[PDB]
């Protein structure tokens, strides 16, 4: 199947591959909490108002 | 888009307002014990009778 390991003129098969993909975490960005508000301006205000 | 601070020539977003209404309580106005008694004078009186 493939060239041998100190040889080029003899033969060893390849069986398959693995592979080893990192941790990747969710759970936060999974829960619709953040809604998107999408803007044009680099930044933004908000008017803070109460009463009693 | 409203002015930005530090300048009058720059605009940013006014997202929105946050209110901080007071807390209310009504337990004992929705118990409904005390029944509406509509009255014409100013006064009104009541007889108390009782034997032993």
């Amino acid at each position: 199947l493939t060239n041998s390991e100190k040889s080029r003129f003899f033969l060893a098969d390849l069986t398959g591959e693995v592979q080893s993909i990192p941790n990747t975490y969710g759970y936060i960005s999974g829960l619709g909490l953040f809604r998107s508000a999408p803007q044009t301006q680099t930044t933004f205000l908000m008017d803070l108002t109460d009463w009693d």
